[PDB]
């Protein structure tokens, strides 16, 4: 079970170059992410919200937030004359300069 | 079971160049993502919202949010004279410069 | 079971160049995504909303949101003189410059 | 079962160049996506909304949203003098410059 | 079962160049998408809305939305002097420049 | 069962160039899409809306939306002096320049 | 691809009885047999005889045998008052004896 | 790919009875057999005889045998008052004796 | 890939009875057999005889045997008042004797 | 990949009875056998005979045997008043004797 | 990968009875056997005979045997008033004797 | 990877009875056997005979045996009034005798 590979796997005489993701000026809020996850015979239970109650009576204002991730604010990014955020990959092999 | 591969897998004499995603000026809010997920014989239960109640009586205002991810705000990005966020991949092999 | 591959798989003498996605000035809100997901004999249950109640009586205002992901706000992006977010892949092999 | 491949699969002497998607100035809201998903003998249940009730009585206003993803706001993108977001793939092989 | 392929599959001496989709100035709202999905012996149940009730009595206003994805807002894109978002693929092989 | 292929499949000595879709100034709302979907012995049930009730009595206004995807808003795109979003594919092989 | 079946296949309410071959007093010599063979995308090479030489000079006797199976002898069977070698299959269902 | 089955396959309410082969007084010599063989994407090479030489000179006798299976002898069977070698299969179901 | 099955496979409410082969008074010599063999992506090479030489000169007798299996002798069976070698299978289900 | 099964596989409410092979008075010599063999991505090389030489000169007798299995003798069986060698399988279920 | 099973596999409410092989009065010589063998990604090399030489000169007698298994003798079995060698399997379940 | 099982595997409410092989009056000589062998990513080399030489000159007699297993003798069995060698398996469950 060879699952996640970046290169030579049961191979011969390879020249591999692999880059990866970049981010420049990103503002995320309450996000989830799974990159390269492998379950084998497992049993999970993720991110549930259960049994929520909320009562109001003769009140003038009520603001409630329930969740896995609550974001109530400013998530700002400001850039100016920003230069260079990149993943470079170079590979060279089996050269015969004679 | 060879599942996720980037390169040579049971091969010979390869020249492979692989790049990857980029992001420049992205604003995400309450997003989910799964990249390269593999389940084998597993049993999961993800992201459920169950049994929510909300009562109001003679109240003047009631604002409620329930969820897996609640975002109530500003998620802003501002760029100016920003330059360069990219994934480059170069590969070279089996060259005979004589 | 060779599922996800980018390159040579049971091959010989290949020159492969693969790029990937780009994003420049993207604003997503409460989105889902699955890229390269493989289930084998698994059993899942994702993203359900069950048993929601909401009562109002003699109230002047009631604003409720229930869901897997609730976004109530501004998700803005502003760019100006932004240059370059791209994935490049170059491959070269089996050259005989004599 | 060779399912997703980008390159040489049980082949010989190939020169392959593959690009990928691009995005420039995109605003998505509450979207779903599946790219490269493979189920084998699995059993799923995704994105259901079940058993929702909503009562009003003598109230002056009631605004409710239930769903898998609720977006109530502004998802804007603004670009100006933005240049370059593209995936390039170049491949060259088996050249005999004599 | 060779399902999704981009290149040489059980072949010899190929020169393949494949591009991919582009997007420039796109505003999607509550859309679904499936690109490259393969089920084998699986059983699914996606996107159902079941058992919804809504009662009003002597109320002055009631606005309700139920669904798999509810979007109540502005999803706008504005571009000006934007240049270049395209996927290019070039391939060259078996050249004999003598 | 060779289902989806772009290139050489059980072939020899091919020069293939394939492009892909483009989008420039597109505004979609609550759309579905399936590109390259393959079911084998599977059983699905997608996008159903079942058992919806709605009662009004002596109320002054009631606006309800139920569905798989509800979009109640503005999905606008505005472009000006935008240039270039296209997928190009070039292939060249078996050239004998002597 | 349902290939070899003995019974109910995607059916309901069946009563099936299947017998099979018998042999009583059989003498086989250098025989081949294939019962229920299925090739899928395979490549075989069975039972070849290649490059055989035989030289004699001033010899008084030369007896040579080459082959996939050489039988030079007695393969005899003798029976007397032998009784019973048969495959019986009985099936009974959905009987309502009242 | 449901290949070899003896019974119910994706069925309901079946009564199946299957017998199998019998042998009584059998003498085989240098025989081959394949019952229920399935190749998928495999490559084999079975039972070859290659490059055989045989020289005689002034000899009085030469007896040679080459092959996959050489049998030079007696393979005899003798029976007398032998009784009973058979495969029986009985099945009974869904009987309502009232 | 459900390949070899004897009973219920993805079924309900079955009554299955399966017998199997019998042998009484059998004499085999240098035989091969394959029952229920499954290759997947494998590569084999079975039973070859290669490069055999045999020289005689002024000799009075030469007896040679080469092969995968050489049997030079007596393989005899003798029975007398032998009784009973059979495979029986009985199945009974869903009986309502009231 | 459910390959070899004898009973219920992904089923419900089954009554299965399976017997198996029998042997009474069997004499085998230099035989091969494979029952229930499964290769996955493997590479084998079984039973080869390679590079055999044999020289005689002025000799009076030469008897040589080369092979995977050489049997030069008596393989005899003698029975008298032998009784009973059989595989029986009985199954009973879901009986309601009232 | 559920390969070899005798009973219930991912099932419910089963009554299974399985017998197995028998032998009474068997004489085997230099036989091979494989029952329930599973290779995964393995590489083997079994039973080879390579580089055999044999020279005679002015000798009166020469008897040579080379192989994987050499049997030069008597392998005899003698029975008289022998009774009973069989595999029985009985199963009973879900009986309601009231 | 559930490979060899005799009973309930991921099941419920089973009544399983399994017997096994028997032997009565068996004489084996230089036999091999593999029952329930599983290789994973292994590499073996079993039972080879390599580089054998044998020279005779003016000798009166020469008897040589080379192999993996050499048996030169008597392997006899004699029975008389022998009774009973069998594997029995009985199972009973979920009985409601009221
Ligand atoms: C596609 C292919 C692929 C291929 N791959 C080999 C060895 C790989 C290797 C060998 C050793 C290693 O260690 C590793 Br890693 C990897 S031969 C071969 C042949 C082919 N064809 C389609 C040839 C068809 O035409 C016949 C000749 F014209
Ligand atoms: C011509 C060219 C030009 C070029 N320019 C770049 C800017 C990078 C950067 C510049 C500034 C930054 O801040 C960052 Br981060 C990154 S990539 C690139 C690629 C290419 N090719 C297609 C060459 C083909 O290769 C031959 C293979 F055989
Ligand atoms: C002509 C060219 C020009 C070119 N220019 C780029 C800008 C990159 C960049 C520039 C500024 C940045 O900030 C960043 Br990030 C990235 S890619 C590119 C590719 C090409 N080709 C098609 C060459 C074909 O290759 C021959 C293969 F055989
Ligand atoms: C040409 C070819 C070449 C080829 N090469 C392999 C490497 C195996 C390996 C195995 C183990 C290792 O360690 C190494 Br290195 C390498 S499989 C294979 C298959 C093929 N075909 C023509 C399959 C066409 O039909 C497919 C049906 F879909
Ligand atoms: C002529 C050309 C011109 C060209 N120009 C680009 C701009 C890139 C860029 C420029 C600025 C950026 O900021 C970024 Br990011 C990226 S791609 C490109 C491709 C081509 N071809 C079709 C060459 C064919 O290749 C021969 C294969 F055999
Ligand atoms: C082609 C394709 C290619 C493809 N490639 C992936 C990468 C996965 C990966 C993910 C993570 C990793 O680490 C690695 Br390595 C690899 S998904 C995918 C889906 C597809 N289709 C369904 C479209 C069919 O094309 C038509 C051809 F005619
Ligand atoms: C495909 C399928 C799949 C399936 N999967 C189950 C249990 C999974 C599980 C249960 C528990 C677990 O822990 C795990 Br892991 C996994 S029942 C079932 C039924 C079916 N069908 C009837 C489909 C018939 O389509 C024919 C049209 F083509
Ligand atoms: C459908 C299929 C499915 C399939 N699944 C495998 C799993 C291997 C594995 C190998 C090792 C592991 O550890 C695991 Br987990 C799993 S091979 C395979 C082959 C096929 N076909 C040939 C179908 C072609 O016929 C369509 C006609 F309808
Ligand atoms: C089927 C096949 C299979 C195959 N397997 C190899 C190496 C295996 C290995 C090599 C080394 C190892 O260590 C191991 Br484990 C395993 S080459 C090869 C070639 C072929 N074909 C020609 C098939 C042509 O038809 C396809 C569609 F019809
Ligand atoms: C039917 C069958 C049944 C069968 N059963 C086996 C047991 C394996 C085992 C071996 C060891 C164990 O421990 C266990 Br549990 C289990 S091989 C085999 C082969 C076959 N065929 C090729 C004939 C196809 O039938 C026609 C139907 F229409
Ligand atoms: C009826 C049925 C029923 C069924 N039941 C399963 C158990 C899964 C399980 C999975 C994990 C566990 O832990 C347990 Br317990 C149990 S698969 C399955 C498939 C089917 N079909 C109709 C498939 C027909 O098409 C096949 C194409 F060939
Ligand atoms: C009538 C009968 C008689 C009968 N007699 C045997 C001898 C066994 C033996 C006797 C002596 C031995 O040494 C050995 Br080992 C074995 S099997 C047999 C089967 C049957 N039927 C067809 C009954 C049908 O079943 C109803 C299903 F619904
Ligand atoms: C009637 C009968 C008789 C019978 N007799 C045997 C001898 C065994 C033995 C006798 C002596 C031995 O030494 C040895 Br070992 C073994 S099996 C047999 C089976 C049957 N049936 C077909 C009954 C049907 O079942 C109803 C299912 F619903
Ligand atoms: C075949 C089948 C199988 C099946 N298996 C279940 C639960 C198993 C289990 C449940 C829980 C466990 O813990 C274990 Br272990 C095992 S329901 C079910 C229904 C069916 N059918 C209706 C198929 C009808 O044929 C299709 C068309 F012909
Ligand atoms: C009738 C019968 C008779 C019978 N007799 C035997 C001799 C055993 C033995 C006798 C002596 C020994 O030395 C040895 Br070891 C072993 S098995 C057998 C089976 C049966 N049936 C078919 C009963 C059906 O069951 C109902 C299920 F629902």
């Amino acid at each position: 079970m060879d699952v996640f590979m970046k290169g030579l796997s049961k191979a011969k005489e390879g020249v591999v170059a692999a880059a990866e993701k970049t981010k420049q000026g990103v503002a995320e809020a309450a996000g989830k992410t799974k990159e390269g996850v492998l379950y084998v015979g497992s049993k999970t239970k993720e991110g549930v919200v259960h049994g929520v109650a909320t009562v109001a009576e003769k009140t003038k204002e009520q603001v409630t937030n329930v969740g896995g991730a609550v974001v109530t604010g400013v998530t700002a990014v400001a850039q100016k004359t920003v230069e260079g955020a990149g993943s470079i990959a170079a590979a060279t092999g089996f050269v015969k300069k004679d």
